[PDB]
């Protein structure tokens, strides 16, 4: 059952969005008074006329970084890592002098001094990855500039799980996915779930994301609209979580570590004070101001993350103090401002 208020606002906003953006398939969850309401449109596979369902898997792209941030928070809560730890503590083979003074905090929050947006495609092995980072030259001193980048938080994720004894995949499954009952969320889609894996569409072609080094950490997660609704609810209400270090980790990922303009950098998540200027949630390196100690999570925030792959576009946003949130998953990568304006209209209407 849907409250009519929710059906009305979703139809008024998402139907025109799909009409304008030519999105083949889409799933939306609205979290309202903490409870989820689901909507699906169109096709997961156009050539077979296979409909989007609540079990359809979508590529999350950089929304994956929120899982990584929370897993990192959980490691912090366990005392397995500190954000002030040097990167070299967890990877002593990283001997180049430019790595002196670079911390896990820098890696997690894109402030190491200009690590590249992309890990080079030909990097395959551990020795390849080492050689990549060993020859990187910073454009800036650490902790001065934010350059949003996969190679930064991707390495954070890989290093953060070293004290656990587990692989990144094993740590994520056991410490985050399983406690939160995300049973249809995958770093690697298993064979019996391939029937539910949507195709993305780019320039008229059915596509899936390409494998790359540190993809699991930076952009590789696939999930359903139901699990993503569960993810939003968990990040809005950590107090309801039995796993103590996960509860803490979720809170730590919404701590405010850096400020640029009216945006605050968390771990994976990005935050702004609510109410927001829409200009700010719609919008190169930017200077950052450190926040020390980091501000504990502010419930009166717009918390959000966008993600894209070649064939998919994702958006998650929520306002903890209002128990209000939205997940938008689509198998076309369409412009961020269209996504965000629609989300902003919907969440404003449900206050
Ligand atoms: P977020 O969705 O902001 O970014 C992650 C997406 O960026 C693309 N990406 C990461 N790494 C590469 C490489 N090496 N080459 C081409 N594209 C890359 C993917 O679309 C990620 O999903």
């Amino acid at each position: 059952h849907h409250p009519q208020q929710i059906n009305d606002i979703v139809h008024r906003t998402i139907t025109p969005l799909i009409e304008q953006q030519k999105i083949p398939g889409m799933a939306v969850a609205v979290i309202y008074q903490g409870k989820p309401y689901y909507f699906t449109w169109g096709y997961a596979d156009i050539a077979k006329k296979q409909p989007v369902t609540q079990q359809t898997l979508f590529e999350l792209g950089s929304v994956s970084k929120t899982f990584t941030g929370v897993l990192g928070g959980d490691a912090i809560a366990r005392g397995e890592i500190k954000l002030s730890d040097p990167a070299t503590k967890y990877w002593p083979e990283l001997t180049a002098k430019q790595w002196n003074g670079i911390t896990l905090l820098h890696l997690a929050t894109y402030t190491a001094g200009g690590l590249p947006l992309q890990v080079p495609d030909e990097v395959k092995s551990s020795s390849d990855l080492l050689r990549f980072y060993q020859n990187w030259q910073p454009a800036w001193a650490p902790g001065t500039q934010r350059l949003y980048a996969n190679s930064s938080i991707g390495l954070f994720g890989a290093l953060a799980v070293k004290p656990s004894g587990l692989s990144f995949e094993q740590a994520m499954q056991t410490r985050v996915f399983q406690p939160l009952k995300l049973n249809h969320t995958w770093i690697n889609v298993p064979p019996p779930e391939e029937k539910n894996y949507a195709w993305g569409y780019r320039e008229g072609k059915a596509v899936h994301v390409s494998p790359g080094a540190l993809d699991a950490e930076a952009y590789g997660v696939k999930s359903t609209i139901e699990d993503m609704a569960r993810w939003v609810r968990s990040n809005m209400n950590p107090r309801d979580i039995n796993d103590k270090t996960l509860q803490q980790g979720i809170q730590l990922a919404q701590s405010r570590y850096w400020q640029t303009g009216d945006m605050y950098q968390g771990l994976g998540w990005e935050m702004l004070d609510w109410p927001v200027n829409p200009d700010s949630i719609i919008n190169a390196a930017h200077p950052v101001k450190a926040i020390t100690p980091p501000t504990p999570a502010v419930r009166a925030s717009w918390v959000h993350k966008t993600g894209a792959t070649g064939g998919f576009g994702s958006y998650v946003a929520f306002i903890p103090e209002k128990e209000l949130g939205i997940v938008m998953l689509a198998n076309k990568n369409y412009p961020n401002p269209a996504r965000v304006a629609a989300a902003w209209q919907i969440l404003n209407a449900l206050q």
